[PDB]
């Protein structure tokens, strides 16, 4: 339960390893994996893709009857699903694109969501294609989370600079 391998501790409750994320939940089946969502639960690309490609698009399904039934979410926002084949849950949870003008006071609000959990695979929140500078999204995830948060980050130069920047 929870087997998570070949992490490093920064905090006492959030852990960090350079690794797919889609790789992680299936050799793990975490009680949580996290989503790097958008409002309407369209998952085209880049994280939310390729975890939804591992579901051959059941999460997508899912998404789109809780999407039709509930509206969507609003940044800063989430929502709990199946985590089909890949976790018990998934938390799709929204973080500001800045690349598409999103304010960045809104991570903070979408690293809450995390909190609800005891524990959770998770990507960092508003990196790659979103904008964010990923060195400021990890600090406010440790500024965040209380609970215990498992990061996958898929680039190992990345990786080296955040665990640079943290020491
Ligand atoms: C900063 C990046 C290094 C990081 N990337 C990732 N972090 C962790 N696990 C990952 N798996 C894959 C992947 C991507 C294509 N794939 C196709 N088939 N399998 C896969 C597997 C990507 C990836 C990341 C963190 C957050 C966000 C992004 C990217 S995003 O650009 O998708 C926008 C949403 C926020």
């Amino acid at each position: 339960v929870n087997s998570f391998s070949g992490y490093l501790k920064l905090t006492d409750n959030v852990y960090i390893k350079n690794a797919d994320i889609v790789e992680e939940a299936k050799k793990v089946k975490p009680t949580v994996v996290v989503n790097a969502a958008n409002v309407y639960l369209k998952h085209g690309g880049g994280v939310a893709g390729a975890l939804n490609k591992a579901t051959n698009n059941a999460m997508q399904v899912e998404s789109d009857d809780y999407i039709a039934t509930n509206g969507p979410l609003k940044v800063g926002g989430s929502c709990v699903l199946s985590g089909h084949n890949l976790a018990k849950h998934c938390l799709h949870v929204v973080g500001p694109n800045v690349n598409k003008g999103e304010d960045i006071q809104l991570l903070k609000s979408a690293y809450e969501n995390f909190n609800q959990h005891e524990v959770l695979l998770a990507p960092l929140l508003s990196a790659g294609i979103f904008g964010a500078d990923p060195i400021h999204s990890l600090r406010v995830c440790v500024d965040t989370v209380r609970t215990n948060v498992y990061l996958a980050v898929f680039d190992k130069n990345l990786y080296d600079k955040l665990v640079s920047s943290f020491l």
